[PDB]
């Protein structure tokens, strides 16, 4: 299953295409800072990204509706180190028809969703699931 193609602006103003992530695997999480899981599972995902950035993983993670203030307040109380885009009307939370948040899509290097995750993460599972979704080993 393709996943919906999107485009929105990171937290510094670049716009971010989904498929232009093609060729890597994706971790597209959809997010908000009233997710008290986040605060536990975005330092697991930068400390897990350290490492599979260079793997050729990439997470895309899509805040839902909210300021840029209140999203650059989280991603420095919580050390986030990977990119962060802004989804202000909730379209594309709408199009990926999310309702319980945390939720994350793995994706492909080839562009589809291998596996849709709701629910808590352990950094173990983090760790997995990257390891899922990684084109090689570099």
């Amino acid at each position: 299953s393709d996943a919906p193609n999107f485009v929105l602006e990171d937290t510094n103003g670049k716009r971010i295409e989904l498929s232009d992530l093609k060729g890597k695997g994706v971790f597209l999480n959809f997010w908000g800072t009233w997710c008290e899981p986040a605060k536990k599972e975005f330092p697991y995902m930068a400390n897990q990204y350290k490492h599979f950035k260079s793997q050729g993983v990439e997470i895309v993670a899509v805040n839902v509706g909210e300021s840029k203030i209140a999203v650059h307040n989280f991603m420095k109380s919580y050390g986030v180190n990977f990119p962060v885009v802004l989804d202000t009307d909730r379209q594309v939370l709408d199009a990926y028809d999310v309702s319980p948040l945390p939720t994350t899509f793995l994706i492909n290097p080839e562009g589809k969703v291998v596996k849709v995750v709701t629910g808590t993460m352990t950094e173990s599972m983090i760790h997995d699931y990257m390891n899922l979704i990684k084109p090689g080993e570099t």
